[PDB]
């Protein structure tokens, strides 16, 4: 179906829908919670998504959405996601399960109903994932079906990043590119018929997690949709 919208900042959050430990703060969307001397707390996830359901039926998109890492440490947790779910996903599991899975059925692609790109900033050796901290698309299963290196130059950059992310309906290709300015530019697809995965109303958004030493925050964000008949 037909959707767009534009936050250009967060000063309003009218169709913002805020679940688990995030909020609005400072005219961005806060991902994950921090305590009263602004430091981040361990443990925590949160969402924040678009509150309308829209349809994946004949339908290509394109999103585009800036955000900042702020970390405390060298060994900054979880990281973020933006994640296409239905309408009632609940913020799930803390740490490395990035608000988007559960201990128990994480790897099993069967149990879950999840479409994510992840910008992944602790290597968990729970489940297979790479030695380098990586931006991956997942489908169903926190072990990405793609995977790509993430520059630590960038990771610790303070910059404010860029991300796109595309829907081909046609084609059934989730793409994104990821930006920094002066920085790496990063490039991830995945064949992946997501109207064959969620027949009826999904929701998008970011999911965040800690982990620990880490906030993330998104500054801006954009969204169209149209169909493909
Ligand atoms: C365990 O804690 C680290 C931080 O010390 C990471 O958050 C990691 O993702 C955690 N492991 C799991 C399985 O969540
Ligand atoms: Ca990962
Ligand atoms: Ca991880």
């Amino acid at each position: 179906s037909e959707l767009s919208f534009n936050y250009p900042n967060f000063q309003s959050v009218e169709d913002i829908t805020f679940q688990g430990g995030a909020s609005p703060r400072n005219e961005t969307l806060q991902l994950t919670p921090t305590d009263s001397n602004g430091i981040p707390i361990r443990q925590r996830a949160g969402h924040a998504v678009y509150s309308q359901p829209f349809q994946l039926r004949d339908t290509s998109f394109y999103t585009t959405f800036t955000f900042v890492i702020r970390t405390t440490s060298n060994s900054p947790a979880d990281g973020f996601a933006i994640f296409i779910a239905p309408p009632d996903f609940p913020v799930k599991r803390y740490g490395g399960y990035l608000g988007l899975f559960e201990p128990n059925t994480a790897t099993n692609t069967s149990a879950n109903k999840v479409v994510a790109v992840e910008f992944d900033t602790w290597v968990n050796t729970e489940w297979k994932e790479p030695r380098y901290r990586h931006i991956g698309i997942d489908v169903n299963s926190i072990v990405s079906v793609r995977v790509t290196r993430w520059q630590d130059k960038d990771v610790f950059s303070r910059s404010i990043a860029t991300a796109h992310v595309g829907y081909d309906g046609i084609s059934k290709i989730l793409t994104a590119f990821v930006t920094y300015p002066d920085g790496g530019n990063y490039v991830l697809s995945h064949v992946v018929d997501l109207a064959e995965i969620f027949p009826g109303d999904v929701r998008i958004g970011f999911s965040g997690a800690t982990g620990q030493y880490e906030t993330q925050y998104i500054h801006s964000w954009s969204f169209s949709s149209t169909s493909t008949n």
